[PDB]
């Protein structure tokens, strides 16, 4: 079985690496062919991965691995004319709801993606995590199997839109407050900020609702808590436009999706 | 004040819950340490300490023992260092007839339905936070106290019926698949099922000498559904068989069994 990973980016080549660990045809997509400096912790011996661009590329794959930006997606599609065939299993590494509904082929796959990385240049250094939560079938089944000896964690879920749900409500929450206030987490030291973060998170919490998930107050308490231990279009703006989809009343979503609206 | 002895699945599920509307929800065990619980599986995993029975230094007003029925023993020299004269304890415990152990003014069987396991030091949680207990001026009090928490509390005009339910259903299932060593594909043999009837009709017609108006309605129900604690079920059954001198052919084969086996 093929593997391709589209985007060279921090969780792309820390996929990719892992992959070529345990089935080596295993090919790094970009645009361009480079070399990219990759760690797979802070420290560890500097290794080059190969990056084939896509007019390198001649074969297609069983299985693709999109991970680049969101609002980079609509670019990388036309090519997947001649690098995806009818029952190629396509699988989004990316943040927030993907645009799921852009891609013309069968097996498409949301995966909510928990990999901690940095690219600065291309020198790719990885942190921690190796995860992808993925829907569970067939043929999610067989790529999970087939990663049996990577590291690369493949959660297999009944309904992964629970799992989406639930990182777009934390990117939600402590993301918007650190973008808009530009500082670190330190800012949810403010009284008024930890209210605005519970009552953004319950407008967000309040959208999960009305898409039919078992989200509460509750959900907040430890979203919040979490908190305490430390692409807009697609994040908030998916959030928010579910908030209109469903005639709801959202007002902190709303202050702070127009305000990331104006970057 | 509430106090839960035995950090299990049951016992640190009812713990999360309360310690939500309740902080001071005391988790109490043999030693001191952290449960890694989970709300429900793949969900954000969440610690929860445990002190050890020389680390509580107070009494407290309701006490939740949730461990297994065996264990149950070793447990009540305890009660008279972590509970006063008023003090209601409510036993969360499947089978019966472990009550009288129990040498306090208030104590009440509490017919579990909170699904779950606990391997190593993870409780994970699947379904239903459900507890069944007698109405009361107590229980009744018990049970507006946890009303912000989502622990649902059934106050039941007489709790015989429940309990006796959820020992058929306890034996049907459970003595097949123990005796038989195998899971419960077991039930596909039509040997087998005809069995599991008779087992419960004999169940059912200990109930009945108990006083209850189970029936054959109730077996057919139980069967529906269907589509060590050995010594507190099929041990109290088996007893209490005795005392109103039925004959239960298909009861004491099971059970001699399971006597061995614990032998
Ligand atoms: N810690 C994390 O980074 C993290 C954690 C959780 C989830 N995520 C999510 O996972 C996704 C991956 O993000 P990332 O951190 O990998 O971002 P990134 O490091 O910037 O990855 C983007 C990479 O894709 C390449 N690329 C851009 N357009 C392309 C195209 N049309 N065709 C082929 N390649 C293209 C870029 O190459 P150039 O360098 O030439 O632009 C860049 O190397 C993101 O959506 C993010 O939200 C990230
Ligand atoms: N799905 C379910 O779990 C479920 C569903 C319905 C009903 N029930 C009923 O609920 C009851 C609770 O079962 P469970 O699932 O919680 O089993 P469990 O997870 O094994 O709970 C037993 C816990 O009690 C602790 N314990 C044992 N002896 C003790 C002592 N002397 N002092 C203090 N703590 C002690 C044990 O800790 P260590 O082992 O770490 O010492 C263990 O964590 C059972 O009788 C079961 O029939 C369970």
């Amino acid at each position: 079985l093929s593997v391709a990973i589209i985007g060279p980016g921090a969780v792309g080549t820390t996929i990719a690496y892992e992959l070529q660990q345990s089935l080596p045809h295993t090919t790094l997509i970009g645009r361009h062919a480079k070399t990219i400096t990759y760690y797979t912790v802070p420290h560890a011996p500097a290794q080059d991965i190969v990056v084939k661009g896509y007019e390198d590329v001649t074969n297609t794959f069983d299985v693709i691995i999109i991970a680049v930006k969101t609002h980079q997606l609509d670019a990388v599609i036309p090519h997947l004319t001649y690098l995806a065939h009818e029952d190629t299993l396509i699988i989004l590494a990316q943040n927030g709801y993907g645009q799921l509904e852009h891609i013309p082929f069968k097996n498409v796959c949301q995966a909510v993606v928990y990999i901690s990385g940095q690219k600065k240049g291309d020198v790719v250094t990885h942190f921690r995590d190796y995860q992808l939560r993925i829907q569970d079938n067939a043929l999610t089944r067989q790529f999970r199997d087939l990663v049996q000896d990577s590291q690369i964690d493949i959660v297999l879920e009944a309904n992964i839109q629970q799992a989406i749900w639930y990182k777009l409500l934390v990117n939600l929450g402590i993301n918007s407050i650190t973008l808009l206030g530009r500082q670190t987490v330190a800012i949810m030291h403010n009284p008024e900020i930890r209210i605005l973060c519970r009552q953004l998170l319950l407008d967000g919490c309040r959208v999960a609702q009305a898409e039919g998930l078992n989200f509460s107050e509750q959900t907040v308490d430890t979203i919040m808590t979490i908190y305490q231990g430390y692409e807009v279009e697609a994040i908030q703006g998916f959030i928010y436009r579910r908030a209109r989809e469903h005639n709801l009343d959202t007002p902190y979503l709303d202050t702070i999706y127009s305000f990331l609206r104006a970057y």
